[PDB]
Parts: C-alpha cells; sequence; structure tokens
C-alpha cells in the first residue's frame, strides 16, 4: 500500500460558520455563562450585544470594511480581545493578531505585508504608543461604549472562502509570514475539536495559549460555538503554575492545551505539592507544538486519571492541526508518541520530493490536503510558492495542497508519525 489516507468529506459542517454559531447560542440561551477572564464575566447576551456595539462603531468608521478587510488587533488577552475579534467576523472581515508586547517595527511589517485597512488597540496601548500616519487607529474602549440601538447583529453575509484571520510567524529570522486562514477551515479545526473532545454545552475551555498562536483562535471560540464557557488565562496566571493549577480547579475547567514543556511544569508541581487541589474537572488535555514524550504523557495520566489526552499536530496554514491522537490512561503509551489519525476533510500523504505518495513504513515528506489548507503568507507569492502547490490528486475543495516540511511515516492503520524536519 501507498501512505495515503483520505478524509475529504467525511464531516458535515453545518451551516453556520463560527460567529454565527455564537449568536445562534446567544439568541437561544442568551442568560448562559459565556467568557471569563479574571473578574469580568459575560453571558452569552452581554457578550454578544458588547460585541455588536464594537461592530457596529467599526462599520460607522470604516463603511467599507468587509470581505477579505484586514484589521489589526493590538490588544492584550482578554474579554476585550475576544470581543474586538468577534465584532469584526461579526462585519465580514479578518483580523492579524499584534501582541501590544511586540515592537512597532514588528506592527508595521505585519500591517504592511498584510495591506491592513484599519488597527484597533485598546486605550492602555493608545497611551504608550502613538498612531502611524496612513495606519487608522481607533480604541477599543470607545468602540464598546453603551448605546442600545447599536446592539442588534450586524447581519453581514460570510462565506466559508473569506478569511478570518492572517497569523504572522514570531522567529528571530526574516520578514514575519503571515498565514492566510479561511472561515471554513478554521470552522472544520473546531468541528473536529468539538467531536473529538467530547464538547457540550457544560464545556469550559482554557485560552492560555499566546494571540501570537493560531491556537489561541479556537481556545477562545470553541466554547461559544457549543454553549460552554471560555476562561481567559493571561500571560500573569500562566506564569503562575500554582495559580494557574489552584484556577482550573476553581473554575472546574473541562478542557486544556499545553505544549511539552508546560506540561512538564504542571506536572512537576502536582507530583512536588500532592496536598494541593487539582484540575479534577478536567476531560481532555491536549498536547500540541512540539514531540511530546511517553513518560510524561504517563506521569499526567497518574494525576489526572479521569482525562484523556490528545497529542495534536499540524500547521498553522492548514488553519491549526490536521491530526490527533488520542489517548486513554490505559492504553500503551510508548516512544515515539504517534501523531495520531488525520482530521475529518483533510487527505494526508507521505510523499518523495515529487509529491509521489511512499509505501507504508517508508519515510517522507508529511503533505496534506483538503478543506483547511489556507491560501497561503499575505504579500508573499514567492514564499507561498515554495510550499502552496496544486494538488496532483482528487480534490472535493479548492484544489491545494500544503508542504509541510516535516518527516513523517504511515503505519499501516492510516496513524502518522512524525519524524523532524525535512
Ligand atoms: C501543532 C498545531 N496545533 C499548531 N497550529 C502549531 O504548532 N502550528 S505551527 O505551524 O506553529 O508548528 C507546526 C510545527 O511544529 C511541529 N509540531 C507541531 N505539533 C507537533 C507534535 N504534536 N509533535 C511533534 N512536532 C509537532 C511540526 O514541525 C510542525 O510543522
Amino acid at each position: 500500500p501507498l501512505s495515503c489516507v483520505t478524509r475529504q468529506g467525511d464531516l458535515r459542517l453545518g451551516r453556520h460558520l463560527v460567529p454565527h454559531l455564537f449568536e445562534d447560542h446567544a439568541a437561544a440561551t442568551p442568560e448562559r455563562r459565556a467568557l471569563v477572564y479574571n473578574d469580568r464575566a459575560y453571558s452569552y447576551d452581554q457578550l454578544n450585544r458588547a460585541a455588536n456595539r464594537i461592530a457596529n462603531r467599526l462599520m460607522q468608521a470604516f463603511p467599507e470594511l468587509g470581505t477579505d478587510s484586514l484589521v489589526g488587533v493590538r490588544i492584550a488577552r482578554s474579554d476585550r480581545l475576544a470581543l474586538t475579534v468577534l465584532a469584526i467576523w461579526k462585519i465580514g472581515a479578518a483580523y492579524i493578531p499584534i501582541d501590544p508586547v511586540l515592537p512597532a517595527q514588528r506592527m508595521h511589517d505585519m500591517l504592511d505585508l498584510a495591506g491592513a485597512k484599519a488597527l484597533i488597540v485598546d486605550a492602555s496601548v493608545a497611551a504608550a504608543e502613538p498612531a502611524v500616519a496612513g495606519m487608522p487607529r481607533i480604541v477599543f474602549d470607545d468602540l464598546v461604549m453603551d448605546d442600545p440601538l447599536l446592539e442588534d447583529n450586524p447581519e453581514v453575509h460570510l462565506s466559508g472562502n473569506d478569511l478570518s484571520y492572517v497569523l504572522f510567524t514570531s522567529g528571530s529570522t526574516g520578514k514575519p509570514k503571515g498565514a492566510m486562514i479561511e472561515h471554513i477551515g478554521m470552522l472544520n479545526n473546531i468541528a473536529n475539536k468539538a467531536l473529538d473532545l467530547a464538547m457540550d454545552e457544560d464545556s469550559r475551555v482554557a485560552q492560555n495559549a499566546s494571540m501570537s498562536f493560531d491556537v489561541s483562535v479556537w481556545q477562545m471560540f470553541i466554547a461559544l460555538t457549543k454553549g460552554g464557557t471560555t476562561f481567559v488565562y493571561d500571560d500573569r496566571v500562566v506564569n503562575d503554575i500554582a495559580g494557574l493549577i489552584q484556577r482550573m480547579h476553581t473554575d472546574s475547567l473541562t478542557i486544556l492545551e499545553v505544549v511539552p514543556t508546560y506540561l512538564q511544569a504542571l506536572v512537576e508541581y502536582m507530583e512536588e505539592h500532592p496536598d494541593c487541589p487539582r484540575p479534577a474537572a478536567l476531560t481532555f488535555m491536549m498536547v500540541n507544538g512540539e514531540t511530546v514524550d511517553a513518560a510524561l504523557l504517563k506521569r499526567w495520566f497518574a494525576l489526572c486519571p479521569a482525562s484523556k489526552v490528545i497529542n495534536a499536530y499540524g500547521p498553522t496554514e492548514a488553519s491549526d492541526d490536521i491530526t490527533h491522537h488520542i489517548m486513554s490512561p490505559g492504553d500503551e503509551i510508548v516512544n515515539p508518541v504517534p501523531i495520531g489519525r488525520a482530521l475529518a476533510n483533510f487527505d494526508i500523504y507521505i510523499v518523495d520530493d515529487e509529491l509521489r505518495p511512499v509505501p507504508i513504513g517508508t519515510r517522507g515528506e508529511i503533505v496534506v490536503t483538503g478543506v483547511g489548507v489556507g491560501r497561503g503568507y499575505v504579500g508573499m507569492a514567492g514564499v507561498t510558492a515554495q510550499a502552496f502547490v496544486k494538488s496532483p490528486f482528487p480534490d472535493r475543495y479548492k484544489g491545494r495542497l500544503y508542504r509541510t516540511g516535516d518527516l513523517g511515516a504511515m503505519r499501516e492503520d492510516g496513524v502518522l508519525m512524525f519524524h523532524g524536519r525535512k
């Protein structure tokens, strides 16, 4: 057999994109708790109304904003960030996360490469730093002000193929590359995760990742598509392991995603302080981003025996993950830990340099087609052409193929194994 797994078309995604699923819940159950950020709690209705005031004031200030318009957002992770992103999506536009800690020259490159039409900051950022001529800047605090006449849904038409966000790399070499992600790819990642994490209206999901990382998107919004609650854990909280663990206990958190080094810090703390309260409501811990090892996973399972663990793998360019490896405490967990099974609506291949699939068990490049393959890198046609190419394989979407630059191999059962960088 050849190293091919095909799941294009496997999962129906429903009629509604992410912002509209949130709107559905706000209409059906307005008083459910939607989002908590430290001392601030919003019901679905409060969050929706505030996002609508922002959206309507944005359309007043920028009447030409809409489909594929890119808006920079330089607001720290918070209720304010969630509200601003939701507002941008409601008016048909897409956003670029620009963490306030990033220096001005990085902001400039991100806005310039993206052709951004405007920048939204919060009051603290506006007071610390000047606007730049030619880049309209508007302030969250003004956009969100009370006005009961501005609280209805904008009801702008959104298509699945429209951009939802552009996420720039944050390495130490070259100009940053801004991956273009579309609403339908973002939705597909969320739909797969909601199923594999067994989510429901009682789910309580942590938003702990930096806004410079694409995983912060599904973390912020997945619960809002299900009637559950997002808990935003900012940098001050995440930097205090003891404090984050206590918060997860008090909040009865059910879903947490981390990288392996942070997982290690959590495991070490709980092993060193067995008297302390633990995240006993967690149903799933997801680890992603770098290679995880079996011994660390088994140490986690000893501490959180009621949880399952997902090893999640994929590139930002394909809307977050393309494989999930689901593990239960009783499983035979050994090194190397698999990266797992293709998400629905993708096809994954292990190929040689000419994109020819290799026999099962042979190492080659991981490449992917399907609904979540994004558009490329904004303002960079050459770099785009290096990794985004026309698929030579059957396709039911837009014919896109993404070369990950990762080496891997496929087992006979279709499970994928990660073998480093090509
Ligand atoms: C992972 C996504 N949830 C997230 N969107 C993200 O990390 N995107 S990414 O584009 O920034 O990095 C992607 C690059 O990291 C590497 N990698 C990612 N996961 C794993 C993993 N489980 N085991 C080993 N290595 C991994 C790999 O080399 C890969 O290509």
